[PDB]
């Protein structure tokens, strides 16, 4: 059926939308071509709607059913707990959209009488009503990019805060444990960026003659069918669940996940949805399962040999045994046809890759540099354009989420993050005197509050001490960065080194943790290096919960 139906009423903004980069003094030292940086607005909502609206086509076969059964089996071992209203409330971010029933985030987190009473009635209701389509709000997402040689805004659909908390109660544990129990080493969110690289590299080497590819499904969420969503629930239903939760899952499936009415910021009727909503708890888990499910079966239909999957929401990368160039290309083409029948048509057609570094999955790619010792070391990098366009924007305006702090944690090893992000942001903090101030940032969707002064410990635990000494990056990685800095108008190496060296001295003089950030973060800047020994604090970090599951659009905060 139609992924969407439109009444005519427009997708409205809930306040003035900023589309241009504010000519600012701190933004300019970072990037000069400020006219190349823009933020999507509801003004392009009509373009997106036209792209994500279509009639889906789905034909299921034996391979599909076979993989589903296999998945159902591993799911069968799972035992979901069910969170109490309190637990689910602690998971609610402080900046989470308030409810239309008289309360907001704060209240929820504070367990106020009015917050809990309503949330309880919404749950009681989920247990009693198994049919009434739950109302959702559709808004145009505001994201930052760099004009290309512009993207329409993304459309987000989320339910009320009351409903969001009940989802946590009945499905948090499910979406946190089932993917791994079901997909194994294929579930990409269980890995830290260093662990993701390792998995890719080890998998690449386990092949006599490796052949890999990334698969980009054209607007994946709209391709998800009502059938896919019930198949997804049937996987959840294999779990040992409390009666209240099993019913809650049954009700949420029919009343929210499979579809529902759409309302704009103005309380107007926008239309209907019959595909995946981006703003619910099961979106990441559901997408990962569905992509994995169809892909695994697509591989068997196409005769691809010994496939290894790595799934992250709707992002997928496969690595298998080559059967030669012709054969690989035909096999790949047969794969896309199987996927197209399973209702997951490609956006960018897929191309076979015989070199690990040229494979972009999760917007990233594996690459290689060298540690002080001269030894090779693989790390995860990515074109810096978007992270840089966003660093500029987050430097000019106050934003709930600091993508830059995220990008620095996830890409600490990369040449661009060490030379640009760390230098630009550490110098700024010093000036405003806020090196202590904790900042929120997201990792695989989950919200986290992080103290800038802890970056060193964080980086060593996640990437190893090498992230402080990598040098001699690849000629491929160097070009990409260079040609990007030119595009955006970012100062050259010399300028950043000079800036870094000053940021460093200023830090070292302060001593304490600041002295530590200086010593390790900017050791690449000075000639007279400093033996970088293991940071004590790092052996006392619990970064476990950081890499367990995906939560994008799931309204998750990890206090
Ligand atoms: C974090 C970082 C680490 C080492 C260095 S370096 O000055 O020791 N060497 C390099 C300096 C570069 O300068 C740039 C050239 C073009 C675009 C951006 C940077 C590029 C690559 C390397 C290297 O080690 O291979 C600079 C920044």
């Amino acid at each position: 059926s139609m992924s969407y139906t439109w009444t005519g009423a427009l997708i409205t903004p809930c306040a003035a939308e900023e589309s241009k980069l504010p000519i600012n003094p701190l933004s300019n030292s970072l990037l000069r071509h400020h006219n190349m940086v823009y933020a999507t607005t509801s003004r392009s909502a009509s373009l997106r709607q036209k792209k994500v609206t279509f009639d889906r086509l789905q034909v299921l076969d034996d391979h599909y059913r076979d993989v589903l059964k296999e998945m159902k089996a591993k799911a069968s071992t799972v035992k979901a707990k069910l969170l109490s209203i309190e637990e689910a409330c602690k998971l609610t971010p402080p900046h989470s959209a308030k409810s239309k029933f008289g309360y907001g985030a704060k209240d929820v987190r504070n367990l106020s009488s009015r917050a809990v009473n309503h949330i309880r009635s919404v749950w009681e209701d989920l247990l009693e009503d198994t049919e009434t389509p739950i109302d959702t709000t559709i808004m145009a997402k505001s994201e930052v990019f760099c004009v290309q040689p512009r993207k329409p805004a993304r459309l987000i659909v989320f339910p009320d805060l009351g409903v969001r908390v009940c989802e946590k109660m009945a499905l948090y544990d499910v979406v946190s444990t089932l993917p791994q129990a079901v997909m194994g080493s294929s579930y990409g969110f269980q890995y830290s960026p260093k662990q993701r690289v390792e998995f890719l590299v080890n998998t690449w080497k386990s092949k006599k003659c490796p052949m890999g590819f990334s698969y980009d499904t054209r607007c994946f969420d709209s391709t998800v069918t009502e059938s896919d969503i019930r198949v997804e629930e049937s996987i959840y239903q294999c779990c040992d669940l409390a009666p209240e939760a099993r019913q809650a899952i049954r009700s949420l499936t029919e009343r929210l996940y499979i579809g529902g009415p759409l309302t704009n910021s103005k309380g107007q009727n926008c239309g209907y949805r019959r595909c995946r909503a981006s703003g619910v708890l099961t979106t990441s888990c559901g997408n990962t399962l569905t992509c994995y499910l169809k892909a695994t079966a697509a591989c068997r239909a196409a005769k691809l040999q010994d496939c290894t999957m790595l799934v992250n929401g709707d992002d997928l990368v496969v690595i298998c045994e080559s059967a030669g160039t012709q054969e690989d290309a035909a096999a790949l083409r047969a794969f896309t046809e199987a996927m197209t029948r399973y209702s997951a048509p490609p956006g960018d057609p897929p191309q076979p890759e015989y070199d690990l570094e040229l494979i972009t999955s999760c917007s990233s790619n594996v690459s290689v540099a060298h540690d002080a010792s001269g030894k090779r070391v693989y790390y995860l990098t990515r074109d810096p354009t978007t992270p840089l366009a966003r660093a500029a924007w987050e430097t000019a305006r106050h934003t709930p989420i600091n993508s830059w702090l995220g990008n620095i944690i996830m890409y600490a090893p990369t040449l661009w993050a060490r030379m640009i992000l760390m230098t630009h942001f550490f110098s700024i903090l010093l000036a405003q005197e806020q090196l202590e101030k904790a900042l929120d940032c997201q990792i695989y969707g989950a919200c986290y509050s992080i103290e800038p002064l802890d970056l060193p410990q964080i980086i060593e635990r996640l990437h190893g001490l090498s992230a402080f000494t990598l040098h001699s990056y690849s000629p491929g990685e160097i070009n990409r960065v260079a040609s990007c800095l030119r595009k955006l108008g970012v100062p050259p190496l010399r300028t950043w080194r000079h800036r870094a060296r000053s940021v460093r001295a200023k830090l070292l003089s302060q001593g304490g943790r600041a002295a530590t950030c200086g010593r390790y973060l900017f050791n690449w800047a000075v000639r007279t290096k400093l033996k970088l020994t293991p940071i004590p604090a790092a052996s006392q970090l619990d970064l476990s919960g950081w890499f367990v599951a995906g939560y994008s659009g799931g309204d998750i905060y990890h206090s």
